[PDB]
């Protein structure tokens, strides 16, 4: 017991591939920034994934907010992500029985699965939302996170709920490889955490959300990744906006870890 | 809250349009049937809901499942929707942040908004999760069904959660017009219950569904509409089977209401 580093994580014995590949290259790069680029068009979607690449650990998409999707685009995504060497995270919310999960993440126009090193789902189903992606996942490799907790007001993601959740991914740790959480919620080293709802400064929108900064996510909540969208988007640079919050991110992890 | 017939309820004060429209048409039909249209080919999808447009008050629809959507396919079920007499149903389950629930009921290759007559939530995000669909749904006439109750093993949806789901859709009854439970969970004679994990029967499938019957959803636990999939979608005659769910809950009603 002690806190390792991501490059160490990566190696240990219970980890799962997508999750080692991802430590690897946080740990290269220096970078546990994960960019949540919600835009509408496509070439707005690859022109940030390019432009910010070398500043993230991952990409999270929302595939169905895009006007002009197809799959040459996510076959182009995917160039940018082995180029500059970064994850795809289609924040899609599995949130139904296990047998329409499959479905949606296998079929359809969107055909996540063949595109997504990640994707997330919400507990709420109960176990069978996990069995039910597993049987698509685990053929093409993937990896899944559970939401544990959420950053929005009101949030029922609590208690007994953000217990189950842990439960629930250690219990397939085949395919779930992390969290969507506000903190740390498992002592196990093989799981990720993912934080959204993070700004640098203090505030939030006025549909619910609500923003913590990275040395608080990740330096006193002990979360690994910070996930940001318009704390990045909205300013006028971009690039140097990345920078920040990458580095932000990157010395809370590394004062943490002595 | 004696029983009220359907006919009633949608000339009922607080009554929402939709609600109204909905209400009406299952009168007129004899029909608390919804069809959960789980299939990959549009012309399928198509062929169901014209051949079964009579027997049903509402078609459940998964867009994301579709392998060849197009809005084309959505404008001729409208058509369909129109001549037969029954509402769409986009079983999208909305369950994130406010600021991107708008943009996903609005935006993207789907735009669901423009089509769909109802779609639900979950109500986990928070009441965040309504507000931003509200956004987009209060103009279009649309209406919102909160997942309070879900029919899977190991579902998360019980005690104060269903609860914090009466709530809220109490607290936007402007825009949200029932719940997705397994049995009435309010008493407001205004808000709709449709119940899915129903067939004939009582059993299940490999990947957590629970089934019940019609008399015992609507009749035993008072729930108002069954959405039912592979009891009819894996018949060989649809249409026969269609028939046989629309009486089943429909007598089930008829016996509660005395
Ligand atoms: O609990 C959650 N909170 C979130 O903010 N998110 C996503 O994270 C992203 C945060 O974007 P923001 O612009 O930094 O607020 C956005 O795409 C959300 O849908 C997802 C979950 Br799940
Ligand atoms: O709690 C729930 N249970 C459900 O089964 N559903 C949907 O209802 C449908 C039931 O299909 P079935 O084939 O009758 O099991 C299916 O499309 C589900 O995604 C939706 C909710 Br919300």
């Amino acid at each position: 017991a002690m806190e390792l580093s991501f490059g160490a994580r990566a190696e240990l014995p219970r980890i799962h591939p997508v999750a080692s590949k991802l430590l690897r290259l946080m740990q290269k790069k220096e970078t546990n920034l994960c960019l949540s680029a919600d835009v509408s068009l496509a070439r707005e979607l690859l022109q940030l994934a390019d432009a910010l690449g070398p500043s993230i650990c991952m990409l999270k998409t929302h595939v169905d907010i895009l006007n002009d999707f197809t799959l040459d685009v996510m076959k182009e995504l995917i160039t940018l992500a082995k180029c500059h060497e970064f994850l795809i995270f289609e924040d899609r919310k599995f949130a139904d029985i296990g047998n329409t999960v499959k479905k949606q993440y296998e079929g359809g126009i969107f055909k996540i699965a063949s595109w997504a090193d990640l994707v997330n789902a919400h507990v709420v189903p109960g176990s069978g939302v996990v069995k039910g992606l597993q049987e698509v996942g685990l053929p093409l490799h993937r990896g899944c996170l559970l939401i544990a907790e959420m950053s929005s007001t009101g949030s029922l993601a609590t208690g007994d709920y953000t217990r189950a959740a842990v439960r629930m991914a250690e219990e397939h740790s085949e395919f779930v490889v992390g969290f969507i959480s506000g903190s740390r919620v498992s002592m196990k080293p093989e799981f990720l955490h993912l934080t959204p709802g993070v700004q640098l400064e203090a505030g939030g929108d006025n549909l619910g959300q609500q923003y913590n900064s990275p040395q608080e996510v990740i330096g006193k909540r002990g979360s690994d990744i910070i996930i940001v969208g318009r704390g990045i988007i909205s300013a006028a640079d971009r690039l140097e906006a990345a920078e920040m919050y990458r580095k932000a991110a990157w010395e809370a992890y590394l004062s943490r870890l002595g």
